[PDB]
């Protein structure tokens, strides 16, 4: 189904918060370091142990920006973290379409307008997202990408 431009401006805040939450799933979920490493382990920690950590839950899109701009903070990791895991084939700070293809999987939430909302993120039409393509589309201020978070 194609995707409304009302939608569209959904999308950014709904799959921030969607990779949020996943990452707490998978802190949980995570035995000895089967799922998340050490590092990014201990990174995951501090936004599960947060107080002011929005919980997940059917949340209005207002919500959704209002604690963005509470927490900023607590979204850094989440956005660059999920940038490592899919950028695989080759590692090389970009995402092609076919690195992006787990996102446009029927349990992500607006998962058909995946395909639109990248196309926007990609500002020099090359059809690859480099990372600062993708920490600026999810609202991530330039002194916050670090390429660290990424590992
Ligand atoms: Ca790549
Ligand atoms: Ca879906
Ligand atoms: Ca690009």
């Amino acid at each position: 189904p194609p995707c409304l431009d009302s939608e569209l401006t959904e999308f950014p805040l709904r799959m921030r918060d969607w990779l949020k939450n996943v990452l707490v799933t998978l802190y949980e979920r995570d035995e000895d370091n089967n799922l998340l490493t050490e590092k990014q382990k201990l990174r995951v920690k501090k936004i599960h142990e947060n107080e002011k950590r929005l919980e997940a839950g059917d949340h209005p899109v207002e919500l959704l920006a209002r604690d963005f701009e509470k927490n900023y903070n607590m979204y850094i990791f989440p956005v660059h973290w999920q940038f490592g895991q899919l950028d695989q084939h080759p590692i090389d700070g970009y995402l092609s379409h076919t690195e992006l293809a787990p996102l446009r999987a029927p349990l992500i939430p607006m998962e058909h307008c995946t395909t639109r909302f990248f196309e926007t993120c990609d500002l020099d039409n090359d059809k690859y997202i480099a990372l600062d393509e993708w920490a600026g589309c999810f609202g991530i201020k330039q002194k916050d990408i670090d390429k660290d978070l990424v590992i």
